[PDB]
C-alpha cells in the first residue's frame, strides 16, 4: 500500500517517518478514480468543536522543510530534524527519508482549515479551525493529505493535483491564464510615493524610465489613489467611495477621474496595462458602515498560531479599530461597481491586497473558509467580467483558505515586501521568495515583488527577479534609476526574458537553510525553453527569530562561503536538450557577471564562493554533439541576467554541420562551439563574430530589435 498507518506508526515505502499515531487518527485512499498513491488523514473527536488539535505522530531524526506564517499575511522557511522545531502555522511540510520525499498538505475541509504545529514532545500536530464559534465539528476525513515519491518537486505537484481532484475548488498554476503584464517590465508607485502618490507622480515615473531606454509597459498605481477617511493613536482609514480621490482627477476638469492618468499612461507614454491597488475589503479599515454595500464593523478574531508567531497582531490598528466588512450578500455588487468603474476608465487589473484578513472576520458568517470562499468567488467573477486578461495579483494572501480556492487568479506575491531602508530584509527576501515558491508556485505564478534599481542590494534583487519566472518591476522614485542594471532585465521595447517555471531552491538546498545553517549557499533554478538558469546567493546572517518573533541579524562564523554547482542542479535541465535520449548530461555554463564560459561534464562540480549579499547567475545549456569534435550549446543574450530566455527556437542539422535558432531581443548573443564557426548568418546576411578558441565562446551583436512584428532574429551558425 506504500503510505499506511500500521500499528501506531506511519510508514512510507517501508520507512517509519512517524511513531505513536493516536488511535483516533483515521486514514483513507478512496476517491472517485479510487487508487490514491498517498493518503488522506483525519480524526474523530468526542465533542462538537470549532477548534481542534490532534497529534498525527511523533517525528524524530528526519530532515524537514516547512513554510510557516510568521505573520497572518506571509510565510517563510524553517528547516529541522525534530517535530518540536516545526513552527506554528506550518502550511506546507516536506520530509526527507535517507532518496525518498514526503509532503504533508494540511487542507481545508468543509468549513475548516488546518495547519501543522510542532510540540515539545516532537509530535506533529494537526490544528483544525473554523474561525467561528457557531461552526462546530467532531469528525474529519480529509484535513491532511500525505504523499511520497522520489522526485521532491514531482511529489509536491502530484500531491497538489490529488488534493485538487478531491476538492475541485482550485486550479494548479499551469492551468490558469497568466495576464499579459508578466511579459513586460513594469513600475509600481509604492516605494516611490507611498500613499502620497498623485497622477503627476505616475506620469513622471513612467517618463523617467522610458527616457533611459527601459520603458515599462505596465504600471501599478498602488495604495493612495482611493477615496478614504478616518472615522468622524494613529487612526485607521475607511473607503468612502469607489472612485479616485482628488489627486487622480484631471486638474482642469474635476468630472474626469482616473481615466485621465490611464489615457496619459497608454496613449501618451505607450503603456499596455494599467493596474490599481485595493484591499480585498476595499481599504485597510474596510468600507465605511453603510447601506449601499451592507458594511458593518467587524473586529479581527485572533487565532493562537498566528498570535503566537506574530504577537504585534494583538495590538495592530486593524485588530483594535476594526474594519467595515462589506456584506457577503453585497460583496459582488461592491467588486463589480468598483471594477466596472475601473474597467470603463481603461484599467486592466488590480493588485488585491490585505487578503488574509477575511480568516479573522468569519464570526457571524460561516467562519474562515466560507468567508474567504465567498469573497473570492465574487472577486473572481468581477475580475473575469471587468479585467478579462485575468488582471489580478494576490497580495498578503498566504493562507490555505485562499490557496485552496484559487480557481482563477494566476499571480501571487510570494513574500513580504521589498524594504529599501531595512538592511535585514534583503537576504531574507531572497530566501522567502525561493522557499515559498516551492509551494505557492503550485497554485499561481510567484511574484517576487518590486525592488530599487539604485540600492546597495539592487543587483542581488534584480538578478533574483530575472530568474523568478514572474513579473519584473521596480518601485524607483522618478529619476533614481540605474539603467545599466535595467538593461540586464528589460529590452528596448519593454519586453523581458521570463523563465518558464516558479524559481525554486535546488534539490541540494531544500533541507539546508541558507539563511541560518551558516554553511550553505542558496541555489535557485529555473528553466527556459533551451537553457536552464541557476542563480547562487549567500543569504546567511538574517532570519525571523523564534524568540524575538521578528526579522533580525544573527551571528555568522565566516563572511565568505564556498558551495558548488552542477549542470544537474537545474532540476529539469533535460527538457532543454533537443535530444534528451542521446544527451550525455554535459552542459555549457556561462557566468553572467564574470563573463566566463566553462564546459561542465555531467556530474563535475564547479566551486562558487560568495560573501553575504553577493550572488552569481549562470546560464546552463545542454551541449549537443553534432559529430565527434563538433559540439554546441546556445547561451543567449549574455549581457542579460536570464540570457537563455532569448532563445525561442533551436534546431541542429548535423548532416549540414549547421545550427538554426530563433532569438528575440537585441544586444550581444553568445553560444558555446567546440570549433570556430565558418559563418554566422543573421536574417540571410553574414555577420561579424568573435571566437575565443579556448572557451569556445562565440559572440556577435544583434544590433536592433526584430524588424516589425517579425518577432525573431533567424540565425544560422555554420560549423
Ligand atoms: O500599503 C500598500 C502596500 O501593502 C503591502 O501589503 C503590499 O505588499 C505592498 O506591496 C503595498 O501594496
Amino acid at each position: 500500500p506504500a503510505v499506511r498507518i500500521s500499528d501506531g506508526n506511519l510508514i512510507i515505502k517501508n520507512r517509519t517517518i512517524l511513531t505513536g499515531v493516536p488511535d483516533n487518527v483515521i486514514t483513507t485512499s478512496a476517491s472517485e478514480a479510487g487508487p490514491v498513491e498517498g493518503v488522506f488523514v483525519g480524526a474523530v473527536f468526542n465533542k462538537e468543536e470549532s477548534k481542534h488539535i490532534v497529534p498525527i505522530g511523533t517525528l524524530r531524526n528526519s530532515r524537514f522543510m516547512s513554510c510557516f506564517r510568521f505573520k497572518l499575511w506571509w510565510m517563510a522557511q524553517r528547516m529541522g530534524e525534530m517535530g518540536r522545531d516545526i513552527p506554528y502555522e506550518t502550511q506546507f511540510l516536506l520530509v526527507e527519508s535517507n532518496k525518498v520525499y514526503t509532503v504533508f498538505l494540511p487542507l481545508i475541509e468543509g468549513s475548516f482549515r488546518s495547519c501543522l504545529q510542532g510540540n515539545v514532545n516532537d509530535e506533529v500536530e494537526l490544528c483544525l479551525e473554523s474561525g467561528d464559534v457557531d461552526t462546530k465539528r467532531s469528525s474529519f476525513t480529509h484535513s491532511l493529505y500525505i504523499h511520497a515519491g522520489t522526485d521532491p518537486f514531482q511529489t509536491i505537484t502530484d500531491a497538489i493535483r490529488t488534493v485538487k481532484l478531491h476538492l475541485n475548488s482550485f486550479r494548479q498554476r499551469h492551468e490558469k491564464k497568466l495576464p499579459g503584464i508578466v511579459d513586460y517590465f513594469g513600475w509600481c508607485t509604492w516605494d516611490a510615493f507611498y500613499q502620497e502618490v498623485t497622477q503627476e507622480g505616475v506620469e513622471a515615473g513612467l517618463k523617467s524610465l522610458a527616457a533611459g531606454g527601459t520603458p515599462p509597459k505596465f504600471v501599478i498605481i498602488d495604495d493612495g489613489w482611493q477615496s478614504v477617511e478616518r472615522d468622524a493613536e494613529s487612526p485607521i482609514f475607511r473607503l468612502t467611495g469607489i472612485k479616485e480621490n482628488e489627486k487622480f482627477k484631471k486638474k482642469d476638469d474635476p468630472n474626469v477621474g482616473i481615466k485621465n492618468i490611464v489615457k496619459i499612461a497608454k496613449e501618451k507614454h505607450g503603456l499596455r496595462y494599467v493596474y490599481v491597488w485595493h484591499a480585498i475589503t476595499g481599504y485597510w479599515g474596510g468600507v465605511r458602515p453603510g447601506e449601499e454595500y451592507g458594511s458593518v464593523m467587524k473586529y479581527p478574531n485572533m487565532s493562537k498560531g498566528v498570535v503566537e508567531n506574530d504577537p504585534t497582531w494583538k495590538t495592530d490598528v486593524m485588530t483594535l479599530q476594526g474594519l467595515g466588512l462589506v456584506s457577503p450578500k453585497k460583496v459582488y455588487k461592491f467588486y463589480n461597481e468598483l471594477h466596472s468603474y475601473l474597467a470603463d476608465a481603461g484599467v486592466d487589473g488590480v493588485k488585491v491586497d490585505v487578503q488574509c484578513v477575511l480568516e479573522t472576520l468569519g464570526g457571524g458568517l460561516g467562519g474562515r473558509v466560507e468567508l474567504t470562499r465567498q469573497f473570492h468567488q465574487a472577486l473572481d467573477s468581477s475580475v473575469a467580467k471587468n479585467f478579462p486578461d485575468n488582471g489580478c495579483i494576490a497580495c498578503m494572501s498566504h493562507n490555505t483558505d485562499a490557496l485552496y480556492c484559487s480557481k482563477q487568479a494566476a499571480v501571487i506575491r510570494a513574500s513580504d515586501d521589498f524594504y529599501p531602508r531595512d538592511p535585514v530584509s534583503h537576504t531574507i527576501h531572497i530566501a522567502s521568495v525561493a522557499y515559498n515558491s516551492v509551494f505557492l508556485g503550485e497554485f499561481m505564478q510567484p511574484d517576487w515583488d518590486m525592488f530599487h534599481s539604485v540600492h546597495p542590494a539592487a543587483e542581488y534583487h534584480a538578478s533574483a527577479r530575472a530568474i523568478s519566472g514572474g513579473p519584473l518591476y521596480v518601485s524607483d522614485s522618478p529619476g533614481k534609476h540605474n539603467f545599466e542594471l535595467l538593461r540586464k532585465l528589460v529590452l528596448p521595447d519593454g519586453s523581458i526574458l521570463r523563465a518558464r517555471l516558479p524559481g525554486r531552491p535546488t534539490r541540494d538546498c531544500l533541507f539546508a537553510d541558507p539563511a541560518r545553517d551558516g554553511v550553505s549557499l542558496l541555489k535557485i533554478w529555473n528553466m527556459n525553453k533551451y537553457t536552464g538558469v541557476l542563480g547562487v546567493y549567500n543569504c546567511q546572517g538574517a532570519a525571523w527569530s523564534s524568540t524575538e518573533r521578528k526579522n533580525i541579524f544573527h551571528q555568522t562564523k565566516t563572511d565568505s562561503l564556498t558551495g558548488s554547482i552542477r549542470g544537474r542542479d537545474v532540476h529539469s535541465i533535460s527538457e532543454a536538450s533537443t535530444d534528451p535520449t542521446t544527451w550525455n548530461g554535459d552542459c555549457a555554463v556561462y557566468s553572467q557577471s564574470r563573463g566566463e564560459l566553462i564546459v561542465m561534464p555531467y556530474n563535475v562540480s564547479l566551486p562558487v564562493s560568495l560573501k553575504i549579499r553577493e550572488h552569481e547567475i549562470f546560464t546552463v545549456s545542454p551541449i549537443s554533439h553534432l559529430v565527434d569534435g563538433v559540439s554546441f550549446a546556445p547561451i543567449g543574450l549574455v549581457n542579460m541576467y536570464n540570457s537563455g530566455g532569448a532563445i525561442e527556437g533551436l534546431r541542429y542539422e548535423a548532416e549540414k554541420m549547421k545550427v538554426v535558432m530563433e532569438v528575440k531581443g537585441c544586444g550581444k548573443f553568445g553560444s558555446y562551439s567546440s570549433v570556430k564557426p565558418k559563418r554566422c548568418v543573421v536574417e540571410s546576411n553574414e555577420i561579424a563574430f568573435e571566437y575565443d578558441s579556448s572557451s569556445g565562446l562565440v559572440t556577435f551583436e544583434l544590433d536592433k530589435m526584430p524588424i516589425e512584428n517579425k518577432r525573431f532574429h533567424l540565425i544560422q551558425v555554420e560549423l
